[PDB]
């Protein structure tokens, strides 16, 4: 049995009401109107081209022409060929023996008969012309009844 005098009480108290406000109002705009006009009059439809035509320049070419002494008959001993080569640089006599153009005789001796073909051929810087004729030397006693 004893006595004790004690009183206990603890006071803690916190009070406060705090707040903030967002203040954010700002404007920034942009813009630009640009017009552009170039002065273009018309289109360049400008075209000029003249015409000069010439004619066809007609060239001259040779002609190998000749006459045979006989055309048909008995084979003779003198058959002179007369050439009528026109527009020719040179006339070439081709018999088929040895050389050519240089013939020792304008007349030829047919020692036998037969059907020959003589060809005169001429040459020129433009063209060359050759023509042949059938030399008909008839065989003796060849027509049998």
């Amino acid at each position: 049995m004893n006595a004790r005098d004690n009183k206990f009480n603890t006071w803690n108290d916190s009070r406060g009401n705090y707040w903030s406000d967002y203040e954010g109002s700002d404007e920034n705009g942009d813009g630009i109107g640009d017009s552009a006009y170039a002065v273009n009059p018309e289109a360049g439809s400008m075209d000029y081209m003249p015409l000069m035509e010439y004619l066809h320049s007609s060239p001259v070419l040779p002609t190998a022409r000749f006459t045979s002494d006989i055309t048909e008959g008995f084979a003779p001993l003198s058959v002179r060929f007369k050439d009528f080569s026109e527009n020719a640089t040179s006339r070439l006599w081709m018999f088929g023996d040895g050389n050519t153009s240089d013939s020792p005789s304008p007349l030829h001796t047919f020692f036998n008969e037969g059907e020959y073909i003589v060809s005169l051929i001429v040459s020129n810087e433009n063209d060359s012309d050759s023509a042949s004729v059938t030399i008909r030397a008839l065989e003796h006693h060849h027509h049998h009844h």
